[PDB]
């Protein structure tokens, strides 16, 4: 088993509707100038990965690329990203010498689960010995539609001819479906999840890089005593279920990370044991059945199973964790992947939670930066914004989210569509 | 290194307008059964490719899917196609045993080189120790939009903002462009480009599961003597470089394969040197600059890269090869997949075609069943096809269009865009 090492690795802001960067009609620069496209952000990503990492200048080490994208082709109209992403180092300097000419590349996809597939690729090239170093990237550009446009795109990610017709809002209408068997089965509760959405909205606003972080938000307001909080969904069945600041931000943005094996390092010139590296010790991927659906909304399975290949590869348990990020959609999904991580047992994430277990200053902090709620959810990104995440508190770069006592032992759980796949990945500081 | 086996797959019968199986007003079912969704091909994909593996039974010893797919977010409305192929060996079976459950799955695109990353991707696990069995499954419905709506998802291989108002039927009119620059520098004509399309055709009238194994066509109704083979595109400056037959047909169908290493084998019970197996001997990947296209039309810089690495990493030279599939979007690349291959000289492509050694009776057979011409293109699935007609022209499973000796070794080359991605793999019998 040949080692994997993150070198290094870039987040953009992440933007969309509430954010001082997201050029919309309230906006100094409306009409005058634009956001950033698809391309534009996907060579923000690379050059600042690359840059990061250590390789301006010799980028031609990089053996291959992976891009986690989602929607691109519905969005921004462009697939095909494997060779954006090779056009990417020199964007807008035509005919420039280009290092990555040549090179593997491909886009992965699997719903919100992308960045996390990317990595796995990644890994597997590494561990295959057909690559040294790899940069994988996922990026996501969501804001060029409405948001109701915006909910059927997403709609790819479920069973769409069983499940469409649920909502036009068909994930916050899936979630919200979970959420109310959840509450008749008292698991937890509509407070609880207004509890994830404090802490998230406390943890952005120490983040510059998150869309919402100007947006300060008490338990009262997520709680629905805000009357801007709506309950939005039209379906009358489960609308009760689910308000407004229990969903993620429609962002775009781009996270990058490099990776390399023992040979990669020695190829930059590092050893095992420098300080700018952690080591992936584990990664894990699982995927159930996309037409079918368990009966126990208490229960996010196919995560779980993903956690449990991972810590048990990494032969650590949930106790050992000192960090995690976790695929929080919903703040309802927060709570369930406390329990699919094993941090809580089954019925218990609300103990977590009411204590404020998972808070900054609690005993094992989860999404320290904001997490999908407030830092943002550009689809493609996310499972690679969480291992960047988990980097930056080892490497001690968080600023105002920094955690006190650094991290030792990491995890991410990343996941795509209504729990169908989940890739989780156990990090170890150097 | 770990060694490769292709132990078995299969190739649905690909379908669209013109083929007998399609269900249109010519149809005995026509209002009463509809065409196959993309599920329902998917399913049949995975569940044919175990079957003929012998896999039947015993499926849970499969590690690993990987599913190559271009477009079906936007002519099915459905991404997220790893946990629809976890779902796909049960399919409308609700409530039964599915023995793939909670498996690593994961999409992968790269537009109509899609099929050729998949078994990259898969080939990656069995080589990394993670897998030692593998399903690579390609599926494509184009059949649910006009060709005109489909010409514009195609596009979403090009650089969409820089190539989109080239033309609706965007593809078409790159290699209109191609073919106006090889033209007038009297690379290869448009009569031999009709040479090309007379022998596809006749290759898939020995084929039935050819979209257009039915279709008779003369030298004549190919060289533009027939007015009815319309010169179609809206592009004034293209529009005479590109007849219909020259054009790859809009199909669905799937293709699949199993792959093993040598562990695989054994856990199934077979030895290396067993009569169902062939080698991939390599497998290489080679990506450009979406951004950017060079300046000679009549080289293929890409692909050439992709077979020159895929031949050196497995000490052959082309004058080696018994058999090859290429990846034959229009008449026009044929020819320069030829040269970008090597089994032809830059500019001597046209001798190959004039004199019949791409022919089924010639010294290098090349796509042998009709290719993406005859055989039809359904994106995601070619670079799967490929393989498996190399395999099938190895094994003696072809019938009327098998070739008059048994193939030692075979190689493919697959293609994205316009010659932004390729995949070359070489093939040896066992
Ligand atoms: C599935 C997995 O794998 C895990 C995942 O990743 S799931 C992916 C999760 N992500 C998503 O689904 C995106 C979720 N988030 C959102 O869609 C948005 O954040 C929202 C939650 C939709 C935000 O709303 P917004 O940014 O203010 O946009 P907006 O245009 O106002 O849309 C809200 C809708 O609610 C209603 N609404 C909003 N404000 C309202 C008010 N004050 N009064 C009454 N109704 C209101 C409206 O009907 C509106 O749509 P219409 O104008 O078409 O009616
Ligand atoms: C992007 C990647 O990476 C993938 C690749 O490998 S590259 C992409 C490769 N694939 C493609 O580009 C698809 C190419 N093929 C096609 O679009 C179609 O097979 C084809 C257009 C060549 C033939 O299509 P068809 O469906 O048999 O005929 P039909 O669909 O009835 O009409 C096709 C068009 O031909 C023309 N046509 C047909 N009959 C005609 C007639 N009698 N008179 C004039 N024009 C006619 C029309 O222009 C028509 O389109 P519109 O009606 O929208 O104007």
């Amino acid at each position: 088993a040949s080692r994997v090492f993150i070198v290094g690795g870039h987040i953009t802001p992440f933007v969309g509707k509430g954010s001082p960067l997201f050029i919309d009609k309230k906006h100094p620069d409306f009409g005058k100038k634009k956001n950033m496209t698809l391309e534009e952000i996907l060579a923000t990503t690379v050059q600042g990965t690359m840059e990061h990492s250590g390789l301006s200048g010799r980028e031609g080490i990089v053996d291959q690329v992976v891009v986690g994208n989602f929607l691109g082709e519905l969005f921004s109209s462009q697939g095909h990203l494997g060779p954006a992403a090779i056009g990417s180092l020199t964007y807008g300097q035509a005919g420039s010498k280009n290092p990555l000419m040549y090179k593997p590349a491909m886009r992965v996809e699997g719903a919100a689960a992308s960045g996390g597939l990317a990595v796995i690729s990644a890994m597997n090239a590494l561990k295959s010995g057909s690559a040294d170093i790899t940069l994988a990237v996922g990026v996501e550009v969501q804001t060029t539609a409405s948001a109701r446009v915006g909910g059927d795109y997403l709609a790819r990610a479920a069973d769409y001819q069983r499940q469409r017709q649920l909502d036009d809002f068909t994930f916050p209408c899936l979630f919200a479906k979970r959420m109310k068997y959840i509450a008749e089965h008292n698991h937890f509760t509509m407070e609880d999840t207004a509890r994830v959405a404090a802490k998230a909205y406390a943890n952005g606003n120490k983040n510059p890089l998150a869309h919402m972080h100007t947006r300060k938000l008490t338990f009262e307001q997520c709680n629905g005593e805000d009357p801007s909080n709506v309950k939005f969904l039209g379906n009358e069945t489960y609308k009760e279920y689910l308000r407004m600041t229990d969903c993620s931000q429609v962002s775009d943005g781009g996270a990058g990370v490099v990776l390399a094996n023992e040979e990669g390092l020695r190829k930059m010139g590092l050893s095992p044991n420098d300080s700018r590296l952690v080591e992936i010790k584990s990664i894990a991927c699982a995927v159930s059945n996309l037409y079918e659906d368990p009966d126990d909304a208490c229960c996010m399975f196919t995560s779980r199973q993903a956690a449990q290949k991972a810590l048990s590869m990494a032969n650590i348990k949930p106790s050992d964790l000192n960090v995690a990020e976790v695929h929080d959609c919903f703040t309802i999904a927060e709570m369930l992947m406390y329990e699919a991580l094993g941090i809580a047992e089954y019925g218990h994430a609300k103990d977590l939670i009411r204590n404020g277990d998972t808070t900054l200053e609690g005993r094992i902090p989860v999404n320290t930066g904001g997490g999908l709620l407030s830092f943002g959810h550009p689809v493609g990104a996310t499972g690679i914004k969480q291992i960047m995440e988990v980097y930056r508190q080892m490497k001690g770069q968080c600023e105002a989210y920094q955690m006190k006592k650094i991290p030792a032992l990491g995890a991410t759980l990343n996941m795509g569509g209504d729990d169908k796949t989940a890739v989780s990945a156990v990090l170890q500081n150097i």
